[PDB]
């Protein structure tokens, strides 16, 4: 009976997918992660489900209990999903008028949101969080760390789905960095496996290379994208696509890039 | 390797997602098969997909023809898609004004789009494709309802991944608007109960009002953290419908045809 058991079950596991349409040089290859295909649009959803997960693992917190966060920080619904997977409350601290989309989408997923002070932003909500431990038994809540910027999760998912999706035949890896980027644990994961892996990592004009990519470049990737492999992503993709053709160019026959598309159009 | 060789690829194969938040009588399970993860977000990728390869299957066009459709109907991307896949040009006849978003994804997409005149509306449509069509060698255009209503797609594909998924185990179809889908779990058991939902605005048939719907969406993000649309939420509400006097071994099956 191949059916997933509950929504959580959708997040990783996306597609990867080889680009075939861009005249790249002989024995030169390219492998694009869709991590928009995550339930929440983006690969933060990984982060949360971890985030949960490992508090579990740990014993800082049991089914039935609590999670207090400071904000939704960098958890996409992965957060949200692993807490229903274990019946876990899930309270967000957030000051008043603090993305208020992410207010609403919270709400939607079940989750109660608490205001702290406009004023007092992160520090505050952290602060009404610690509180709320202090009052309530199986409760557990993330260190802002945790919560926006642990590169555990994907060095224990996204590292290796990529790795066995390819039978480890992977040559340079090409990822956006930032917290809301892929390079985190990802490219460690990587180099363990093997060290001859070159690791390049993305920065938009906002590791063994970096490519520093202009939002021009990124847009004309996204249409080359959308008329030749019929792939609608957005400027991430675009950027990170950019970055993986400036590889692909020099490589040598054998040569396997793997890159990471965090985001559709 | 379990990579996936184009796009195109990623049409179909949707994750089924089993409800089990919703307090369910005794022996009850619901599934929900969500077509809106089809790459250009519902389950019309399948017949464009399905409508180039009956093409060519049927040699009405070999790779590297030509493919000239009236308007983009309901093929999603799936046309699109199939279209890169087999090295065929997509040229769309559309009359001027006609759903301006369409043509932008078109373009977008690699696709030519040609302008007819709007008061001419589909007719015109499909007068300039049967011209070029007679201009053009490797070249086919597909009739209105070969490009916007054909369940054979449905049959070929959506069905037998129901079926293969539950292992048969299927007792309740339920979906909106379900042609071939239908069809097809029938023929693999006559005792299948499809049932088909209407919106406001075949075993059985329920009548869902938008208000209904919506309540649905809802719930369905608050206890299952699924994030749909309404007719997600219609067909969900028609699946309560059915599900409430359910007896014990009852299996829902019910389609998600669109996200939030």
């Amino acid at each position: 009976m191949n059916v997933y058991r509950g929504v959580h079950e959708l997040i990783g596991h996306t597609p990867i997918v080889e680009i075939t349409r861009f005249s790249l040089p002989e024995g030169v290859r390219l492998f694009a992660k869709l991590e928009f295909y995550n339930p929440g649009g983006s690969v933060k959803d990984r982060l949360g489900r971890e985030l949960i997960e490992d508090a579990l693992e740990k014993g800082l917190v049991t089914e039935g209990g609590t999670i207090i966060e400071p904000t939704a920080g960098n958890t996409g619904i992965g957060l949200a999903l692993a807490a229903l997977q274990h019946d876990l409350r899930v309270i967000v601290c957030v000051p008043e008028k603090f993305s208020i989309e992410k207010q609403e989408l919270m709400k939607a997923l079940g989750a109660t949101v608490v205001h702290t002070p406009t004023e007092q932003g992160m520090t505050g909500a952290i602060a009404k969080a610690k509180e709320l431990v202090n009052e309530i038994p199986n409760s557990y809540s993330p260190s802002q760390f945790a919560n926006e910027a642990n590169p555990r999760a994907y060095f224990k998912t996204l590292g290796p789905e990529l790795w066995s999706a390819l039978n480890g035949e992977i040559n340079i890896f090409v990822a956006g960095a930032g917290t809301g980027g892929t390079f985190m644990g990802t490219a460690s994961y990587l180099k363990e496996k093997n060290i001859d892996i070159k690791t390049v990592i993305v920065e938009p004009e906002g590791f063994d290379e970096i490519h520093t990519i202009s939002d021009r470049n990124a847009f004309l990737r996204v249409k080359e994208l959308a008329q030749k492999e019929g792939l609608l992503v957005g400027s991430s993709s675009g950027a990170a696509f950019h970055a993986s053709l400036l590889e692909a160019e020099k490589a040598a026959p054998g040569t396997n890039i793997v890159t990471i598309f965090p985001d559709s159009s």
